[PDB]
RNA sequence: GUUCGCGAAGUAACCCUUCGUGGACAUUUGGUCAAUUUGAAACAAUACAGAGAUGAUCAGCAGUUCCCCUGCAUAAGGAUGAACCGUUUUACAAAGAGAUUU
């Protein structure tokens, strides 16, 4: 988590490193930081179907 | 305490003196805060190492950041102040062929 938000606060335009952010949580079972990831995404750029 | 008024005692009687009594004057400070270990300062010390773009030595100026420090500062300086360097899979479809199955 250090490590993606570190890369997430440095630029914060990479849409692909939020997906990847959102998958890891998907993989720790975590949805509720999953759904978090993935709204903070549609926040930064709500266009990027 | 003072002062205005009244009772009284002392004095021959006033002034004056004392005991009693009513009124007037003066009227609510300070704390966001307790005095060493357990509600938060830091440097330093010991060790190792010895600065980006390079084959080598270096001037830099920026940008991004939920890092700031020095400075009066919107100046300038702080290694180009530092961090930056990793990890990366689906708007996924169309046409066709040869093998698999009832
Ligand atoms: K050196
Ligand atoms: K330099
Ligand atoms: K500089």
């Amino acid at each position: 988590r250090t490590e993606y938000e570190g890369y997430l606060k440095r630029n914060r335009l990479d849409m692909g490193q939020w997906i990847r952010y959102a998958q890891f949580e998907i993989e720790q079972h975590d949805m509720r930081r999953a759904r978090s990831i993935f709204e903070r995404a549609l926040l930064v750029d709500s266009s990027f179907i």
